[PDB]
């Protein structure tokens, strides 16, 4: 399990300043001359947004003031000139091998396809949950893979499960045995079934689509997230 160390964990800067964030990986994420490191931006209340994939490639629509660099175990995200709209939390993520892992984020404080989750709510410990991600504006059969990713309260992002276009499923060993992912083409929906829930399963659960390119396991499209609360 590749672990990612993000530094600093938070920082204050002024508009117009250069900002640099570093990500250290506990193991190389290089493969065939490329580095499978990705950067996301998350504003409060919203799902993460993909900024960078394969260490240095800009996602479409991302402003040129964002740049990524590095290789091996050592990676950097640079904002050349901080703008007001850049106050957010920034996450690195490796897509070199499963389980795909995220850093715990850098909070930067200053001075068409749509995915809709349902099925969350308050459950008792030991109970079960079923989440659905309805895909609209896009055929579920067109996607390379569909994923569930959860965000524990005030904590790091955790990839949980995936199903590819050929039906192959994959789970994070942190949850495996209590979790099933499934797909329904005729309803353009996929599902997460959760059983024997524990308190550490309390989180916002996101659905997200994988990519056909550049190692697949970075996530350009996310749902709104649904809150699962396991309490008494």
């Amino acid at each position: 399990d590749i672990q990612l160390t993000q530094s600093p964990s938070s920082l204050s800067a002024s508009v117009g300043d250069r900002v640099t964030i570093t990500c250290r990986a506990s193991q190389s994420v290089d493969y065939d001359g490329d580095s499978y490191m990705n950067w996301y931006q998350q504003k409060p209340g919203k799902a993460p947004k993909l900024l960078i994939y394969a260490a240095s490639y800009l996602e479409s629509g991302v402003p040129s003031r964002f740049s990524g660099s590095g290789s091996g175990t050592d990676f950097t995200l640079t904002i050349s000139s901080l703008q007001p709209e850049d106050f957010a939390t920034y996450y690195c993520q490796q897509s070199h091998e499963d389980p795909y892992t995220f850093g715990c984020g850098t909070k930067v404080e200053i001075k068409e396809v749509q995915l809709v989750e349902s099925g969350g709510g308050l459950v008792q410990p030991g109970g079960s949950l079923r989440l659905s991600c309805a895909v609209s504006g896009y055929s579920i059969t067109s996607g390379y893979s569909w994923n569930w990713i959860r965000q524990a309260p005030g904590k790091c992002l955790e990839w949980v499960a995936s199903i590819t276009y050929d039906g192959s499923t994959n789970y994070n060993p942190s949850v495996k045995g209590r979790i099933t992912i499934s797909r329904d083409d005729s309803k353009n929906t996929f599902y997460l079934q959760m059983n024997s829930l524990r308190a550490e399963d309390t989180a916002v659960y996101y659905c997200a689509r994988g990519s056909h390119y550049f190692g697949h396991w970075h996530f350009a499209v996310w749902g709104q997230g649904t809150l699962v609360t396991v309490s008494s």
